[PDB]
DNA sequence: TTGTGCTATGATATTTTTATGTATGTACAACACACATCGGCGTTCCATAGCTATTATATACACAGCGTGCTA
């Protein structure tokens, strides 16, 4: 990819003594850039990752290059260990395993052999936006190499600590514009859209009488959000496109999941059921609407479903939802003549959550994506299958929300 | 004088996910007495070769049955 050689030209310029951060999309090949840099340096390279799936991907890249089984390419994890050799090495480690404090499973010595014997020379950190934390400062404080590299896709955080990475690892060298990359490769056009649904009177006065995170249980459970949600679901099913529903709250995800009758993936869920739901979403055309929480978004991103719906949200964590949204957008690439990606933000008027979703839309403006407002698409008035459209169901839902407030 | 409001820290309240020690399900073999071993056939069809009854005649000998005399 041209931008990858545009990033490698900086390494080809000076050669020795260099450190910086390279911003590349998730769908791009930053791991290939790490492989090329590993071929240019030829030394013990350590790749800092947070999940085993990324370790398996880096191992697959090592297989795409050459060798992995002979005593040279090592693997560090809490399950097994593998030997290494000087002058050339490729190993992937976990942040929580290298960090620690005093808990030990007779494996911290195996890491202190890679760090004690001084077999290093190249540092690779996956997702640098997570570095602003004490454990990563300890990791950097326990390592020292000749060349450092930071592979990440985003860096927008409101912790005011992203600027420290300019001296902890190095200043950002190349930031690729996702619009020009969309022109190089169709990574699904980004259509940002907020749905403005009216707010009922009872949920408005009860919403004002509530506060903190409890008023979210009155912002999400609005009947017009169920009507507009069903209208968007039936609309996308009529267009023949799969639907992914995001929710920062597990309770709302279970409510919409059970009321819509679709599979759901949330916390404390068996992994076999998660894999079954994933296979049903990949193969079965009857399941075109999945309800995914943060566990289903951080662990895996699927290239299907051009329809992304956002209902639940948390205060301040708008940039993280923009990063996950960006992961689902960049995950969809196949060079199509159309390829229209639709992001809907179900927001209710006069609520305290839309005013942060606007900050998320500001993050979506900083990336160059297109944003437009949507009050209501004509067609919901012709859907007799809408729930909570009658005053009876609205009063019953009001009583259910009041009971939910009495439980919390 | 006493009550009320913002900066900042202090503490208090949520959320996701790594491995870990204990629990649960499932193998394995296996220990040492409990026990074991040892000894100083019936039934039917076809080709085969022997084997059945008879006599003309002499000789002599034994065996079973019948016709006639005597007396009680």
């Amino acid at each position: 990819r041209p931008y990858q050689e545009k990033s490698l030209s900086k390494m080809f310029g000076n050669g020795r003594a260099r450190s910086g951060i390279i911003v590349l999309p998730c769908g791009a090949g930053k791991t290939l850039v790490g492989i090329t840099a590993a071929c240019t340096i030829k030394k013990s390279v350590i790749v800092l990752c947070t999940s085993s799936v990324s370790v398996m991907q880096w191992r697959q890249q090592f297989l795409x290059x050459x060798x992995x089984x002979x005593x040279x390419x090592x693997x560090x994890x809490x399950x097994x260990x593998x030997x290494x050799x000087x002058x050339x090495x490729l190993v992937v480690s976990t942040y929580s395993m290298v960090a620690n404090x005093x808990x030990x499973x007779x494996x911290x010595x195996x890491x202190x052999x890679x760090x004690x014997x001084x077999x290093w020379g190249f540092i690779i950190l996956d997702e640098v936006h997570v570095v602003p934390a004490a454990m990563f400062r300890r990791v950097v404080s326990t390592i020292a190499a000749h060349a450092k590299l930071g592979l990440t896709a985003t860096l927008v955080r409101e912790d005011d600590k992203i600027g420290d990475l300019n001296f902890l690892i190095g200043p950002k060298l190349y930031e690729a514009n996702w619009m020009e990359l969309s022109q190089k490769g169709h990574i699904a056009n980004v259509q940002c859209a907020e749905v403005w649904c009216p707010m009922t009177a009872e949920f408005y006065q009860e919403y004002l009488r509530e506060t903190a995170r409890k008023r979210m249980l009155l912002y999400i459970m609005n009947p017009t959000k169920f009507q507009a949600c069903q209208f968007l679901i039936q609309y996308h099913e009529r267009r023949g496109d799969k639907i992914i529903v995001f929710s920062d709250n597990v309770y709302a995800l279970q409510e919409y999941a059970l009321k819509m009758g679709k599979p759901f993936i949330y916390g404390s869920t068996p992994q076999q059921e998660r894999m079954n739901i994933l296979q049903n979403f990949q193969y079965n055309d009857q399941i075109n609407t999945i309800f995914l929480s943060k566990v289903g978004d951080t662990s895996i991103d699927l290239p299907e479903a051009t329809c992304l719906i956002q209902i639940s949200s948390h205060y301040g964590s708008r940039r993280q939802e923009a990063q996950r949204l960006g992961r689902i957008l960049r995950a969809k690439r196949r060079n199509d003549e159309g390829f229209n990606a639709f992001f809907y933000s179900l927001v209710s008027k006069d609520t305290q959550e839309m005013y942060y979703s606007t900050k998320r839309q500001a993050f979506l403006v900083d990336q160059g994506y297109a944003f437009k407002v949507i009050t209501h698409l004509h067609g919901m008035e012709n859907i007799p299958n809408l729930a909570y459209a009658s005053p009876r169901e609205r009063r019953e839902l009001l009583q259910e929300v009041l009971l939910k407030n009495e439980e919390a």
